[PDB]
């Protein structure tokens, strides 16, 4: 059992939960590959289902009971008859929460129990899918008082294709390859933008054009759906004391809603199950606006700030990035849209680790993703050793459907 | 062969050098422990391999001088059980241990290293003069030069040469009538050992500690460091005139003196090495870590920042100004220092060099990425592979 030290306080704990990791990651005793972004049959379906049913009945303080063994035999009977099985509603709710709880790269997991689960497993078409998605966005956005939510579409099943959302998030800004060779808008989204156009979207030419949705029903080409503008809540960016900042014309959207990941519960796979929370400000201020391969505004802000950009040792990059994050926090607070700064987020994650140590004997965590991209060692998670491993239920990456 | 991507550029390389990893790391397919700080005649195996390394590096594999050297180490171990490195090998192995250090961001410099051969040392008094030669050479009136001094290799039956201080320059840490510490809390322990062995404590928050030096099979001996030999930098800020009055200082020379150098199977428990500081080490970690000098709120009060809400980013603002003061102060004192933007950009160039030269480079992402402004640096966006190569610097137990 790995020993884990907090270097700020002196705390020492052991992660006994890692011993239960029943899927393998990319590291070996030869070489650690922890820094890599993408590090990745009825009997085996049965053993996954069995373990998850055990988890569920443990959670309802009913381990080993009549109802517990009843469900086991029921699931085996159904796999033997149909090749698969169906989750009960309460199991789907529990499994979606555990998948969030188990996500090693999520710093916001203190919230894991407060998750609205929308059961869309009856969804019939891409058009019904769109209506489900709009209701998710409306509920989650809640006029700026954001609420965590997931909508679960029908599971993968033999004999029919998958439901898929092609977009990586429900809200994304277009990225248009340009004049010279630049990108106008978000360079991360050049591919999905070109797919939308190919599928009949009439592009705009702004820097913050919200993308339409490409939604795939089983054994169907994807279908294009425009989001009503009044459903997509956005925040214009201003700075509390730098008045020229508003003239940058920058915006970001309220709702972070990941839509391209696969939800796995008890061996069943839901390739369409978009989930949303609220932003940590560094995601917007540091990564989305300052990454060199994203909006890349850092030098322009630093020039406007009259910083000396010809020498690195003036720390112009650091100073401009800090004020961009200030602008994000101030703008969302002004707009009354939920946001959490990286100091509050990491302190609440420390409490989650402590809650999880008592409840489960540990917590899977990916240090490089938990530590924020600015001011790392000023937050307490920097000084916390962590153990990264894969538990199920889980959210997993999956290939792009095109 | 692991695929390694740079997400800023989209470029891809493969790490073939990882296929040589000797000492196994702490990770398994089941769980990654990458964030954890501290995770007779088989001597011929590693000596053989190290000698082969040497002669390939000078393009002398499969030639007469190469075969000849293989036999002398054969005979030396057959006769005596251990072996002595040639001077050039001791030099080449020191530079390789540095080159192979996964957590070092300054390895672009690995080819420029001054090796002082103290292998004929024989007393704690001899050590002190060696250490003193190093410190004065490495400091060089503020034009810092990378240096390592290699004390004798450990042998069976006889004790070890050891430096009890973690570095050659450390500040004292004193407990109080209330537990809390005046000075550096990372050194409270070695501070209490120094006072135990007869050192008269100071009162200040930046008292340079004395050295506890350990000749084999003797108890340690205290040594006063020459004040004019410890170059220090008082801290001031270019525009915040009150920053000077906070009385902050730091020393010029980062000289790690508790690590064990391993070359060709041989083990040097006393082999202090030194370079120059990256400014975040001082400004962010040493001065702002909650368990170190923990000055962040004090600077924020002086800046009249809103410490009442985390969302003011008052910690971030104070931290950047402390780093600015470090860089400004060292530059004005003409003491070599490098900021984290320059350091990481040079490390990316090192990575490209090592890719063509050796097919990869062991790097510890969590330690290469600076502790402020991580994603503003290129190494944040660079995937890295961590593994152990030999020669190497290794951690070792405290000598008690
Ligand atoms: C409610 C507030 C939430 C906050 C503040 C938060 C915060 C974060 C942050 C900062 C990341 C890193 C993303 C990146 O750097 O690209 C992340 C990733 C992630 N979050 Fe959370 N999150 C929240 C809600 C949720 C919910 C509701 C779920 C699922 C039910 C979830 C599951 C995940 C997953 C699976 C990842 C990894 C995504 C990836 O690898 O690309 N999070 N979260
Ligand atoms: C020349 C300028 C150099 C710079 C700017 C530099 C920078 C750094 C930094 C910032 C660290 C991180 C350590 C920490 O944060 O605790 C480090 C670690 C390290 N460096 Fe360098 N370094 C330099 C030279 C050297 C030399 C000359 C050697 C040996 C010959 C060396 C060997 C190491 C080792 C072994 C570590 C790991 C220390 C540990 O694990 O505690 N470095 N270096
Ligand atoms: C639910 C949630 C809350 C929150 N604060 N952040 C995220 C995120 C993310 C990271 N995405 C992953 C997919 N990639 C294409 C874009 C970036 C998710
Ligand atoms: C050669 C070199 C150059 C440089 N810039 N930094 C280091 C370091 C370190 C890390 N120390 C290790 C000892 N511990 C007491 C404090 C932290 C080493
Ligand atoms: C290469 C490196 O692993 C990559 O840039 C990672 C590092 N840590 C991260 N952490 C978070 N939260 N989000 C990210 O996208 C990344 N990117
Ligand atoms: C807990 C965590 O692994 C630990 O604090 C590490 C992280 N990265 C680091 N990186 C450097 N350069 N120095 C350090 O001391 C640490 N500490
Ligand atoms: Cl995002
Ligand atoms: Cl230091
Ligand atoms: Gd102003
Ligand atoms: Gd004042
Ligand atoms: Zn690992």
């Amino acid at each position: 059992f790995p020993r884990v030290k907090n270097w700020e306080v002196g705390s020492i704990t052991y992660d006994t939960l890692s011993a239960q990791a029943q899927q393998d990651g990319p590291c070996t005793p030869r070489r650690c590959l922890g820094s890599l972004v993408f590090p990745r049959a009825p009997e085996q379906l049965l053993s996954q289902a069995r373990d998850f049913i055990n988890q569920y009945y443990s959670s309802i303080k009913r381990s080993g009971s009549q109802a517990h063994e009843q469900r086991l035999q029921e699931v085996e009977a159904e796999v033997a008859a149909t090749g698969t099985y169906q989750l009960r509603e309460s199991e789907l709710v529990f499994g979606a929460k555990q998948a969030w709880r188990n996500a090693p790269r999520c710093v916001g997991r203190i919230q894991w129990g407060k998750l609205q689960v929308f059961d869309a497993r009856d969804c019939r078409s891409a058009q019904e899918m769109f209506t489900y998605i709009c209701n998710h966005i409306k509920y989650a956005t809640n006029r700026g008082n954001l609420r965590s939510a997931i909508t679960v579409f029908p599971q993968r099943c033999p004999g029919r294709g998958d439901f898929r959302i092609w977009n990586s998030q429900l809200v994304r800004y277009a990225g248009y390859r340009q004049q010279d060779g630049s990108v106008r808008g978000d360079p991360a989204n050049v591919e999905i933008t070109e797919l939308c156009i190919q599928h009949g979207w009439t592009p705009g030419n702004g820097r913050f054009d919200v993308l339409p949705l490409l939604l795939q029903a089983p054994d169907e080409p994807p279908e294009l759906f425009l989001l009503p503008p009044e459903l997509v809540l956005e925040v214009p960016l201003e700075h509390p004391t730098l008045e020229w900042f508003a003239a940058l014309g920058l915006r970001w959207y309220a709702l972070p809603a990941v839509s391209n990941m696969l939800l796995e519960i008890g061996g069943l796979e839901f390739p369409a199950a978009p989930f949303s929370g609220w932003y940590m400000s560094t995601e917007i201020g540091t990564r989305n606006l300052c990454d060199p391969h994203r909006y890349n505004i850092l030098e322009d802000v630093a020039v406007c700030m009259d910083l000396d950009t010809r020498t690195t040792s003036s720390l112009w990059k650091d100073k401009a990035a800090v004020e961009i994050n200030v602008a994000v926090l101030h703008s969302y607070q002004l707009a009354k849209v939920t946001i959490v700064d990286h100091h509050a987020a990491t302190a609440s994650f420390m409490k989650h680790l402590e809650n999880e140590q008592k409840a489960r004997g540990g917590c899977p965590a990916d240090w490089a993703w938990i530590v924020p991209p600015i001011s790392g060692s000023l937050t307490p998670v920097f000084h916390q050793e962590m153990v990264n491993y894969f538990l199920s239920p889980a959210f997993r990456y999956q290939p792009d459907p095109w």
